[PDB]
């Protein structure tokens, strides 16, 4: 099976309130309302239950109903306060002004969770379905390319090409080891459009006079890292992807995008690979 | 015409709730303003709808009105509860409960987007209008300079000059591809006033023995990009622009800025270049 | 004794208002709750005392009674203005203008406290309890490894393995020097289960030829800090760890993590090292 | 006069809306509040006025009472409500409609405004008030030395030791010009509580062979900057100072600060440099 999915998240199977901030991000929003609408109407209940405790304490409610003692707790916790059911004495007075600070504190944190879960950036980048790897400056050169889906620039944008494979120690150790894949450009500084990310195959590349033969046997992946300054969210952003020897066209040539001066950029050809047909 | 705009911009031509978080960062503000004044009307009739719904359930509304049905909403909903209009049991009292709630959260979360948009931080340097390229220390150098608007230092400042030009492989592939020029000080860590950015033309550089006939022919641009941190704002702030063959002043000399201890910076002066006039 | 405890900090003792948000940050959350339900009450004391100070201005108030001035002012402050205790006259009103404003500023700003100190994120990583020193490809290598205790993945994940150890100068200074040592792979772009850090000790490494008797006689310590952006957060997440001599197994052989495609991960064998063992 | 004041702010002098954000963040306390406190009282007034422009459309009111149309527009735009002055007909509920919107927005805003200005870090570095230019592993080295004033440790700490100094081209043109002076160590991945920094002057060295005479000639100035991740904060933090001439002892060693295992940590020996002293 594929080590790394298309997305660049792993395969591999891992073996209440300790982790409460990563989990109220990650929480399906379905959960999450729940686990709010939870502690909202708990909170009220325990409230009420309070004033009740207090007794006839709520100027128009009914003596021992938890209803109008819930209601009138809903009124002061989200400061309405209508003026129909109104406290009476100390004590539903200072219940008023804990549960009024109860309110006013736990619902402005309950909706900045809400902001930060609804306010993630995403780096609008579409990887290449496939890598190419062809001669590029007298060299074979492993391929593969970016583009931005909105009209915004990415700053400071950089790239992180990573083989992965099987390897054996000089001892006779076998592990998996990556390999960071050294590129002609791996910092572009305004990224807006296009970019093809090349890695020139040398006697220094750990892909040197390697085969699609050789590169299945040590079960290789190629890992892609994208990571920018978005100008649109004003925030980094970053997208992965990997690939495996099925998605390598060797001999394979990107064809352009850009076409025209009045320049354009048509992302259909984005995934247009170019190749030799050798006679039959 | 201009690959890159003088802001930095590219030329290029491109070809509902999908991207959210970005529309509404980008959408102008007449649209921004409009859209959550849609939200907020809408929820609110949404509301009236449901406490009609359950029948005469506002104390001093016009029974089947939905003006009395909608303002006792909007009082609700942003938690004025005046008092005349108040809720009328079980369905009225959980809709006002759920309607608080909403009201809350949503318009907390509305005024993080208000904030997110108002609270943008911009880097007040100033791009000189031209480049020059002239001998110092013994060699071309192509420099161009930048200046701070604001009384607040820059802090790890760097500048990025990318030459952008059309090239062929040795092969015979004509591609546009980017070169980020060497600098002699890419990173000034504190800004303050004024820096001018040189590029020593040596043997390495890829402008080495180019003129300006040779510099149009391959359509070269020059890209700059500023980042720094800002003391102001106390977040990270960046700048671009970008030159053609037409905005360098080849022999150009910088004129200084800095007057006079009792020192000066004269902002009349920054695009000011001097240049030596032969004879007719 | 230890320089560094086992969690990076350090043993060392050291020897009102001026850092404000250090310490509404740092301090402990029943002092955070005292402080912020000080203020709470002690602005509205201030505020009640103000309101008899201009006489009779509170409609259904006792004449010169603070209960009743305190509970207007905790209706006013939190906006829930009941209507029994109503503003008579232009200073009454004036004061309620001011503490609305107070009210509404100064709640939303506690809430951000409590919202910063409660999102605060957590790199989920573990340290394995010990270190080894093993020969792997051929040259003794100094070894530790962590591991990902989340789904998420980290980005942009970088390790620092530092030697802390007490030197004698040219001239004869005794001096404690850290020396960052060089490690294989120091930085691993999408971390998501286990890294294991080498530093290939060569004729360059501080700790050449060093035996466990000799690390122990400069109180040698090693100093990790694990560094990567959040998936789950969203935010750059750090860890750290210390180890000392007594830490470190010489010939220890990490186990292998990984199971079985249908690949796992068994944290169980994270801290578990082989060793070849002597005949007696 | 000096270039650069101790603080590392420049000394040089400089020659309605536009910089809103900026300006709303460096304004004093006074302006900011007086501005806040300014728009709240300018936004009630403008909403009253067309209150009084709709007719007799507040419950309770005075007719054609600007005072009572003004609390009538805090007790709407800050969500109180009492319920004594209630609006009447379909214009004084749209505008309330509007108003409470406005408040609601508005106000949140405000508050983040102040949180932003209130929530500033600070890295509590104390820079050493000399630097030393001794003898130290056989070449004479330039040193200075920095410390934490909290418990709480700075993660991924860098130093940026700058010499700035009057120059002269091989052709002939004056101009001051900034060095980075390279360090032993410009990096501390856990910064706790002392380093020394250091600056081995050699043959590369921009100091080489230069004497107090010299520097003082060039008028030579060394700026420092020190960046990194708070513990406290979970914030980037940075500190910056800058010595002349003057503020060098020249032949000066640091006294140790570290005591005692049970160690220790005195800052007041901080300051403290030996010197050795010639007969006289
Ligand atoms: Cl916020
Ligand atoms: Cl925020
Ligand atoms: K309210
Ligand atoms: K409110
Ligand atoms: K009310
Ligand atoms: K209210
Ligand atoms: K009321």
């Amino acid at each position: 099976p594929r080590i790394l999915n298309s997305d660049g998240s792993s395969n591999i199977t891992r073996l209440w309130l300790d982790d409460h901030y990563h989990d109220l991000l990650t929480v399906s929003w379905p959960v999450f309302i729940t686990l709010i609408t939870g502690l909202y109407l708990v909170t009220n209940a325990l409230f009420a239950l309070a004033y009740l405790a207090c007794g006839d304490v709520i100027e128009n409610a009914r003596p021992g109903s938890f209803t109008d003692a819930f209601f009138f707790s809903v009124q002061t916790m989200a400061t309405i306060g209508y003026g129909k059911l109104i406290p009476i004495g100390p004590l539903a007075n200072t219940l008023v002004t804990l549960e009024a600070l109860c309110g006013m504190l736990g619902l402005a944190v309950a909706a900045r969770l809400i902001y930060a879960r609804f306010t993630r950036p995403t780096a609008g980048v579409l990887f290449s379905s496939r890598m190419v790897i062809s001669d590029f400056e007298g060299k074979p050169t492993l391929m593969m390319r970016l583009a931005n889906l909105r009209i915004e620039q990415i700053i400071e944008a950089d790239v992180h090409l990573v083989l992965v494979r099987s390897e054996i120690s000089q001892e006779g150790m076998v592990f998996r080891r990556f390999h960071d894949l050294t590129l002609t450009r791996s910092r572009s500084p305004i990224f807006s459009l296009s970019w093809t990310v090349m890695h020139p195959i040398d006697h220094h590349s750990p892909i040197y006079g390697e085969t699609d033969e050789t590169l299945r046997n040590s079960h290789s992946e190629f890992l892609v890292l994208f990571t920018g300054h978005h100008e649109a969210f004003a925030q980094n952003v970053h997208a992965r992807h990997a690939y495996s020897c099925d998605e390598i066209i060797w001999g394979g040539h990107f064809v352009d995008v850009f076409t025209t001066g009045r320049r354009a950029l048509d992302l259909g050809k984005f995934h247009e690979i170019a190749q030799h047909h050798h006679h039959h």
